[PDB]
């Protein structure tokens, strides 16, 4: 398929995958992005939060990444001139007995005493691993490797949880993904993680995508339907008709099969798995750790737990942002309690967001890779978290590797890192 | 180098032990040592306590699965266990809060260089992905203040390299490695290990497992090649040997050696070291009033001047109670590495005066010029002085000598210690 100069490209969905998309086809193409909220970024949101020291924009979804993980991303913030800061990940976890707990901090806690010799030997085999196993599951492992029922579910599940989504079979998701956050210091039982943050909110690099295209932005303006024809592509969106030589969707593959209207489409963006995530923005201080009240990340285990019924019982992640050193000096609680099994005061509530992130058990990747085939056909495109790998930095090179193939070269060849991963992920998705 | 040969092994630390114990096979060899014990700069000193006795690391006691995978797989081979000991740090200063740590962001100190510590992970992180230059002159051209360089870096640094060692001269990528690999972190505690009960564990073992070719408290005198083969002197006897094989520095290396060959002393000579004495005691007034949880534990005495930052040197303690087999115990274990201020003599158990390598890109381009000299004369070369820094680069360096005298590399089967293996063979140009 050979895609002329000047074209007309739409971009279906406006969070972090399709802004940069739409961002680097602005030059070359004439770009419209279309996209249903009212603000660019998707599960990069950045909810303000008053307070003594001014308005804050704290991240609600999408918060960590680093220069080594998230090369791409980075030289992007670089080069708007967007500041990121060290967030370590300091984590406690707390069940319901006394002094049963345990952080990566100290050695302090029941559960540290009668788990330090299995949280030893796990940091072990995880780094001796990289170097069978190939697409197994952490639960497989841990059972196949003589590991306690404790562990699994009083510090394998809890640690998992603090991303990973608190609803999401954790324990059955690929071996290999799990190794890696552990040999690269992502999570860890005996020290806290490098993890970064971008300075006044991940939406600020968004915020500045926005300034840049200005007109070809269309916020609160869900596409309804997509619709190839003889001539070119039929965007229905916003009550309206508009028309496209090629479209680009930057949505969740069941929202690309929603709008798009062949059954071998039904079988490449249907089956597509999910878990539904909740993060509500509060300050209720009641959620904060007696003991952990100042690690970044805290887990607790409501009452009446049951090791035996543990695949039943869930636990709750928050996350203490007063922790953060931009915030040190603001006065108010700011908490983020993502899924709240316990209850949580409404009258301390800021706000709640419901998202839904991809499963990422091997098949849901075999299913990510097969896409490679609809690519270019139609004059239709697909990029974003279900066309490529995990994290952010995973969904903007997707977007990347799109406009790469309409004659925007990646912007930063320069950056050895993000070359390679440009390279990988374009290899991934087989464009 | 026809097999069954007769080759002597003059030192006997980490790497001549190694180099020794895998010669013990194809050939007969002889393991001359000055000191009292294997191991040299691996030395674990009994320290008697209630819960019972216990195996003290002075010197060598950090290793880790991913950089020492050689000295991890015979470890493992002889049945002893490792634990996980992170590089907690805390740094005092004279001032009122005076401080920093890597477990939170509390202190002045901290307040202060916040921004740069940042900063300087970032730059860490990002450079061995872009530099033959010290620590010292990228600090300098990359705008970092004069408090960073010295209540910062210049303490961090101590840790491994010693409180005396001008370590802002040494190289860069050093450093570069040691912060992108999680071993020094200004926001988190490093991934260290400890060996199980002492880290002469494995050296006790290589010395059973050696038996009567071990000759302790024999300090060699002179190493003669001779037209026939090689003669050692050692301990006021003269020995015969096909092969000689110095696991010593390379100043005790050149003391020793009688060649005649004025290339020798330009490639031995001008080796640059950095005196270290090792404190171990039990004077709690050590620890730090605030960070007295942290493993590292740095203190600057009295009257510090920025301006005179190059002649004042502070003072490294490391706090033993902190280690996890340790947490039963009552009895505090301490070991201060070159105390500034006094130490309670009524509560030192042991000093030991050892010398360190200094790690400047120059001190590293002679390492690897001694490739010339090796396999010459019927002699070689091993150690620290003809590898790469720490443990593991010294034993893998006695494998590297092992397997060019017909003895393969013990352990092909573990990829990391395969390619570690490979890059140290490289590194020595043999
Ligand atoms: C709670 C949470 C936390 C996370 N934390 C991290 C983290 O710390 N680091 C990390 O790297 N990743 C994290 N992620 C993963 C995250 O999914 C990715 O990092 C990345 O943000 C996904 O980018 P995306 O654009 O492909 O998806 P989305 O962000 O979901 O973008 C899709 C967009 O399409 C829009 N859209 C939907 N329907 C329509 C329509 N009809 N017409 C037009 N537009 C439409 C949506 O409104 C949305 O803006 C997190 C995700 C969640 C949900
Ligand atoms: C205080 C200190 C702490 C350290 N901590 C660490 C750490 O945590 N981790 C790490 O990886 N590295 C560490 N090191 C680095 C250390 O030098 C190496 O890890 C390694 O032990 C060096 O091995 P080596 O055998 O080459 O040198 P040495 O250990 O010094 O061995 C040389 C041996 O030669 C002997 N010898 C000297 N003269 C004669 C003679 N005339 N005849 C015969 N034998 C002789 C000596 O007695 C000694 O036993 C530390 C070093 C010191 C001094
Ligand atoms: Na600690
Ligand atoms: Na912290």
């Amino acid at each position: 398929t050979v895609v002329e100069a000047k074209s007309r490209i739409a971009v279906v969905g406006g969070g972090g995958s399709g802004s940069v998309a739409a961002w680097l086809l602005a030059r070359r193409h004439d770009v419209t992005l279309f996209e249903a909220d009212e603000y660019l970024g998707g599960h990069a949101y950045s909810h303000p939060v008053e307070t003594d020291q001014g308005t804050l924009h704290v991240d609600m979804g999408v918060e960590h990444f680093n220069e080594k993980l998230s090369p791409n991303l980075f030289r992007l913030l670089t080069d708007f001139g967007i500041g990121t800061y060290v967030a370590p990940s300091s984590v406690h976890v707390d069940f319901p007995g006394e002094q049963q707990s345990w952080n990566n901090l100290d050695f302090l806690g029941e559960l540290r005493e009668e788990l330090h010799e299995e949280f030893d030997r796990f940091h072990q085999e995880m780094n001796q691993l990289p170097t069978s196993y190939k697409q197994m599951s952490i639960g497989e492992y841990l059972d196949k490797h003589g590991y306690s029922k404790s562990f699994k579910y009083k510090a394998m599940n809890p640690i998992l949880s603090i991303y990973s989504g608190c609803h999401a079979p954790s324990l059955d998701y690929n071996l290999m993904y799990v190794a890696l956050s552990f040999s690269m210091n992502l999570l860890s039982f005996f020290s806290a993680g490098y993890w970064r943050k971008a300075q006044g909110g991940i939406h600020s690099y968004l915020a500045r995508i926005e300034s840049d295209l200005g007109e070809r932005v269309r916020l609160n303006t869900p596409v309804e339907a997509v619709v190839p024809t003889q001539s070119g592509v039929t965007v229905l969106a916003g009550g309206q008709e508009h028309h496209f030589d090629q479209v680009v969707f930057a949505t969740h593959a069941d929202v690309t099969l929603r709008l798009l209207r062949d059954q071998q489409y039904r079988d490449l963006l249907g089956d597509f798995a999910y878990v539904p995530v909740e993060s509500v923005l509060h300050q209720d201080e009641s959620w904060l750790s007696p003991a952990g009240g100042g690690a970044y990340c805290q887990f607790r285990m409501p009452e009446g737990f049951e090791l035996a019924r543990a695949e039943e019982q869930m636990g709750s992640l928050t996350r203490n942002c007063n922790v953060l050193h931009p915030y040190r000096k603001v006065s108010s609680p700011i908490l983020i309690t993502f899924d709240p099994q316990e209850d949580v005061d409404p009258e301390r509530v800021i706000v709640r967001r419901e998202w839904k992130l991809p499963q990422l058990r091997p098949v849901d990747v075999r299913r990510k890779k097969r896409l490679h085939e609809i690519q270019g056909l139609n004059g239709l495109w697909f990029c974003g978290t279900d066309t490529s790998v995990t994290g952010h930095e995973g969904a903007i090179v997707s977007g990347m590797v799109i406009a790469d193939r309409l004659g925007v070269p990646h912007p930063f060849p320069d950056d050895a890192p993000a070359a390679a991963q440009f390279r990988g992920i374009k290899e991934f998705m087989g464009v």
